[PDB]
């Protein structure tokens, strides 16, 4: 789709086998959500943010379907207040910013 | 421009009379720069976001150029670590996401 920016662009996701709502935020480096079950051991990694920085719960090698495309991405799992898909992943469905 | 996210996308900007950087940014709902200078009336907000809330100050209907053009509308002021161009001036341009 071509995606305009009236309301926040939240797209649907399955993540790990669930089917979560994410935030596409371009100003995100990494894929984060709060609070999906994913399958394991997890290691911890350091995240920032505008307010301070997160201890998180970083999954590797898990699958994502967005719009169509299945990827395999890093998704850490941590305390943010919105799920957002960063960079990471919006490289890998080829997403461009356009204007 | 069609810009694709294998690196941050900054954009240049020019406001309050200087020529600045910042993120194009779908996950921001305000444009916030640090350390700027604006004449108007301004009053106090707070944004939150990963790690928690920024006090920030609120000028409202505020020029801004982009690309090249004029954009008029709010800018936060605030010790963000990096400043971002959010969803409502990126509307102004149309600004759109693809994939
Ligand atoms: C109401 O208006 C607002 C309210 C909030 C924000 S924000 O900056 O807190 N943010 C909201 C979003 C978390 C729901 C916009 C994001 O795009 C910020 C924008 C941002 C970027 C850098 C630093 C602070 C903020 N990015 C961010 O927090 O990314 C996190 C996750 O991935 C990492 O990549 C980034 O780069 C490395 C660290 C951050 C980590 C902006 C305008």
């Amino acid at each position: 789709p071509q995606i305009t920016l009236w309301k926040r662009p939240f797209v649907t996701v399955k993540v790990g086998g669930q089917l979560k709502e994410a935030l596409l935020d371009t100003g995100a480096d990494n894929t984060i959500f709060e609070d999906i079950n994913l399958p394991g051991r997890w290691k911890p990694k350091m995240v920032g943010g505008i307010g301070g920085f997160l201890k998180v719960r970083e999954y590797d090698q898990v699958p994502i379907e967005i719009a169509g495309h299945k990827v395999i991405g890093t998704v850490l799992v941590g305390p943010t207040p919105v799920n957002v898909i960063g960079r990471d992943t919006m490289t890998q469905i080829g997403a461009t910013l356009n204007f």
